[PDB]
């Protein structure tokens, strides 16, 4: 009975988030809500998934199959949607693991 039941791989979508996220002044459809605590707000769904759909080149793409996405990085303990908070996502695990891992 145990063994290896869900290997599910990951998506690059925190990178062009994280990317847009740097260079938001021009984009505003997402910036940090609270830098230190990790805390990022999504201004317009949208556009960011339009973004996404954009750099992909792939028509129609909206947030509704984005949020699939974002369910797998929920169960991993990445993103976070804190208690209260639905349009508020906190990352859990953070991007500087990356940088000084790599």
């Amino acid at each position: 009975g145990s063994h290896m039941g869900r290997i599910a791989d990951s998506r690059l979508l925190w990178d062009y988030v994280y990317q847009l996220l740097s260079d938001s002044r021009y984009e505003n459809f997402i910036r940090w809500e609270d830098k230190e605590s990790k805390i990022f707000r999504i201004v317009d769904p949208n556009g960011l998934a339009r973004l996404w759909g954009n750099h992909k080149n792939r028509t129609n793409m909206t947030y509704e199959k984005m949020s699939r996405a974002l369910r797998h990085y929920y169960k991993l303990n990445i993103i976070r949607k804190e208690p209260g908070q639905r349009l508020l996502f906190r990352f859990m695990k953070t991007p500087d693991e990356i940088m000084s891992g790599r």
